[PDB]
């Protein structure tokens, strides 16, 4: 029994070098975590969550739901701060996703009862003017950005259950707006509606042959 749980304080230490490094330059850092869910989807927004854990953060196991939804609940009753950004599928089309994305995450950043002064941010970079580090797959390098991961996840999921209930055809609940078969019929039969991601392939094209 000792064992096992080591594994898991040393996978967790690991997973805290990148906070350690910045605050062995610096231990007054404010550092937060930024990862995004929702890139992929046919339909909905993108979810950005921003997260400063509490300097004594020790949420060993930081995936299925039964944990992830454990985790979701101890991180909103310890952190130090979280906040979620949204970009709405209006934005994504406007913006394309990668800069609506930008957008999710800075907006998380605002919500944030305490202003950061360093972020670890899952593969982008933020105009802001804030010391920075991207990472690639951030969510396995860093405990910030696995929370924020993690809690941008359970909110995104709610949100399209949320909707699945006001548009039961599309099903929502089940494929969180990635275009399945079963979505894609709904969109043949009863077109789509305002969480439709119109820049997004392939309603992109369907949308040109309907106007031709």
């Amino acid at each position: 029994a000792l064992e096992k749980e080591q594994a898991l304080k040393e996978k967790y230490v690991e997973m805290t070098y990148f906070e350690n490094e910045i605050l062995k330059e610096h231990p007054n850092a404010i550092i937060c975590g930024i990862d995004e869910v929702g890139r992929g989807p046919l339909a909905g927004p993108v979810v950005a969550c921003a997260t400063i854990l509490n300097s004594n953060h020790n949420y060993l196991g930081l995936v299925p739901v039964t944990k992830r939804l454990e985790l979701n609940e101890a991180l909103k009753n310890e952190v130090t701060a979280f906040a979620y950004g949204i970009a709405t599928a209006e934005e994504i089309d406007e913006f394309n996703i990668y800069k609506a994305t930008q957008i999710a995450m800075q907006r998380a950043i605002d919500g944030l009862s305490v202003q950061p002064t360093h972020l670890l941010i899952d593969a982008m970079t933020l105009d802001n003017a804030l010391p920075q580090v991207s990472l690639i797959k951030g969510d396995a390098r860093s405990v910030s950005i696995a929370a924020a991961s993690i809690m941008a996840k359970v909110f995104r999921d709610d949100y399209m259950t949320q909707l699945s209930k006001d548009y039961p055809e599309y099903g929502f609940e089940k494929n969180a707006g990635y275009g399945t078969k079963q979505h894609l019929l709904a969109i043949d039969d009863i077109g789509i509606m305002k969480e439709h991601r119109k820049s997004f392939e392939p309603i992109k094209s369907l949308l040109l042959e309907h106007h031709h």
